[PDB]
């Protein structure tokens, strides 16, 4: 590193490994990513570059975009641990619901800064949720799948999970729209309050099989349009909608009601992040600390 020295391999992201990385120079701790292939789209480069731009307290911020040596480096603030290890760790607990809800609640406002400035994620999943010993919780990787490309593999023939994906990513639509984010955040809220993955496929297939065999197979009815989706096959099996009250148990009406609405099928009538915000489950939320140990 001619300015840093790698404190140890984080782990292997979905475009390259991460390390904790200390600036010999500053002496600040961050997290540098190496992006995966054999020039580096200047298309890309300009992109990201923008993303330098995107801050907001819930939002990793993006420090440097290092493009020397003809390698991509993204250096981005530190944080100690993601979502994912934390539900792990408060697995036989549970995390407070007071937590959850302050969580979703500063997501919603990540989300609603970055869809007002028109970057969408479009990979959230709990590992991409960092949070830190004062009771925030920012997301990253936010603009990095659009200013590079479609994910698929890491970098070293690792499973991509789809646990979170909307299901008109799914169905084959081409056009992303900031509603993709919702659907991931409602996964990951369902997951936090439950302590189990709401729809964990494993194919494509199994993932949309799973989200339909939960929410009811789509139709023109609740979805105008599904029918000419690119994959939509008229041989998908038709399987009842489920009570949501079965779904996210013991979960309040206030919270199945937000989760109903960031669930929609139909893209156009998912609840947008702002308007998330206003809903009656936030009425009294708070801002507790976590207890982390690192
Ligand atoms: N910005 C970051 O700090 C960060 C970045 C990436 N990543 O993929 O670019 C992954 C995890 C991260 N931190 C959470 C964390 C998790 C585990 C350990 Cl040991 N230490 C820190």
């Amino acid at each position: 590193m001619e300015n840093f020295q790698k404190v140890e391999k984080i782990g292997e992201g979905t475009y390259g490994v991460v390390y904790k990385a200390r600036n010999k120079l500053t002496g600040e701790v961050v997290a540098l990513k190496k992006i995966r292939t054999e020039g580096v789209p200047s298309t890309a480069i300009r992109e990201i570059s923008l993303l330098k731009e995107l801050n907001h307290p819930n939002i990793v911020k993006l420090l440097d975009v290092i493009h020397t040596e003809n390698k991509l480096y993204l250096v981005f603030e530190f944080l100690h641990q993601d979502l994912k290890k934390f539900m792990d760790a408060s697995a036989l607990t549970g995390i407070p619901l007071p937590l959850i809800k302050s969580y979703l609640f500063q997501l919603l406002q990540g989300l609603a800064f970055c869809h007002s400035h028109r970057v969408l994620h479009r990979d959230l999943k709990p590992q991409n949720l960092l949070i830190n010993t004062e009771g925030a919780i920012k997301l990253a990787d936010f603009g990095l799948a659009r200013a590079f490309g479609v994910p698929v593999r890491t970098y070293t023939h690792e499973v991509v999970t789809l646990w979170y994906r909307a299901p008109e990513i799914l169905l084959g639509c081409k056009y992303y729209s900031t509603a993709v984010d919702i659907w991931s955040l409602g996964c990951i809220f369902a997951e936090m309050v439950t302590r189990r993955a709401l729809f964990p496929g494993d194919s494509e297939i199994d993932q949309l099989f799973r989200i339909f065999r939960t929410l009811g197979t789509p139709d023109e009815v609740v979805w105008p349009g599904v029918t000419s989706m690119p994959d939509y096959k008229p041989s998908f099996p038709k399987w009842a909608r489920q009570d949501f009250s079965k779904v996210v148990p013991p979960l309040d009406e206030d919270g199945r009601s937000l989760l109903s609405q960031m669930l929609h099928y139909d893209p156009n009538k998912r609840i947008s992040a702002k308007a998330a915000l206003a809903h009656p489950f936030f009425q009294d939320v708070t801002k507790p600390v976590p207890h982390l140990r690192l």
